[PDB]
């Protein structure tokens, strides 16, 4: 089974993700992490997997769905496993996609809420990709939807780990978008 891991950005210390449906942010730099992790590979002929809600997959403008370049799985409990085309499939769990990928050489989890709240805690999930994001003011964003993230059983893993395992990708330090500011960091459990 291939290395399966959970990408999100979220805004501490209430690590917030969304208000009503969307994003309360738009960062440029990070919308472009999300896209050359997600996709890369490091061996030849093989592609990624993007596991997300059905919720999500609907927010998801028309142009950029499905997500190009990576495989689609679009999770829902009353879809059948099912694959509908060269790039998407339909599933009721995470480890019954699995069953039904080929040539798959890592899996991110990219959301949304119920599906990051109800997988972190799934022995299949190894690594969190998590973009956090500061405020001089986080009270002041409008929140309704956060993780429930027991990182004190996780462990925050070194810049050299995260830089391995994204590979050549530039890993810059203190993005500042606005009053926005965000690091990339990856956890292991403990
Ligand atoms: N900041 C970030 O990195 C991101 C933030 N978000 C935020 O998340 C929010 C949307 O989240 P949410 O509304 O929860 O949408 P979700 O993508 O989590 O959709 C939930 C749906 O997924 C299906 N589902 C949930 N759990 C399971 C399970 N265990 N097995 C099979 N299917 C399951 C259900 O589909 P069904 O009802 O059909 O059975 C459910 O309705 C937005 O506000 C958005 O801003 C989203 C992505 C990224
Ligand atoms: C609301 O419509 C959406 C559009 C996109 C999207 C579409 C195209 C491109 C190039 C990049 C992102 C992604 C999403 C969701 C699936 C996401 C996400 C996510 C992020 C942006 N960053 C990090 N770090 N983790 C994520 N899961 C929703």
């Amino acid at each position: 089974k291939p290395n399966v891991a959970i990408i999100v950005a979220a805004l501490k210390p209430a690590l917030g993700i969304g208000y009503k449906g969307k994003m309360p942010w738009r960062l440029r730099k990070e919308i472009r992490y999300f896209k050359d992790v997600t996709t890369r590979t490091t061996k030849p002929n093989t592609r990624n997997a993007v596991i997300m809600g059905r919720k999500t997959w609907e927010s998801i403008p028309q142009k950029f769905r499905p997500l190009p370049d990576r495989l689609n799985i679009i999770l829902s409990r009353s879809y059948e496993n099912e694959i509908i085309d060269d790039n998407i499939i339909h599933a009721s769990s995470i480890e019954s996609s699995l069953n039904l990928v080929s040539d798959v050489e890592r899996v991110f989890i990219i959301g949304g809420a119920e599906i990051y709240n109800e997988l972190i805690n799934n022995s299949l999930v190894s690594h969190l990709l998590i973009t956090e994001i500061e405020h001089p003011s986080p009270e002041s964003i409008e929140m309704d939807t956060f993780l429930k993230f027991p990182l004190e059983s996780w462990t925050k893993q070194p810049k050299s780990e995260l830089q391995k395992f994204v590979g050549d990708t530039v890993l810059e330090d203190d993005i500042k978008e606005g009053d926005f500011t965000y690091n990339y960091t990856l956890w292991t459990r403990k």
